[PDB]
């Protein structure tokens, strides 16, 4: 179990916490949002990232903002922005940014 893995499981852990409804937990059907699939070419969902850090594929913690960054991305493309789709998409790319920026990240190289 490597570092990296350790670290973004942490950053996982504390991303879904501000779902707690489970919208972003799993892939969107075309049966709970008509359409989807012909909107969005490449779904992404915290599920998805779990799988990927458990087989080790990501490299760096930019590769894996850049998922979160898509599972946003997408919300805001498919949805209107007054749904609670595209509120909590925003809401938690912001969260998500702050907690992973490249200040705390530095911060963190300096004490170890």
């Amino acid at each position: 179990s490597t570092p990296i893995q350790q670290l973004l499981e942490h950053f996982l852990r504390q991303l879904q916490r501000k779902d707690p409804h489970g919208f972003f937990a799993f892939p969107v059907t075309d049966a709970i949002a008509p359409g989807y699939s012909m909107i969005i070419k490449h779904p992404m969902d915290f599920g998805t990232m779990k799988d990927k850090i458990v087989a080790n594929e990501y490299k760096s913690v930019t590769e894996f903002k850049a998922d979160f960054k898509l599972m946003c991305d997408n919300a805001m493309t498919y949805n209107r922005p007054d749904t609670v789709y595209y509120k909590l998409a925003k809401k938690i790319l912001h969260a998500g940014f702050k907690m992973m920026s490249k200040e705390r990240l530095l911060a963190l190289k300096r004490s170890m």
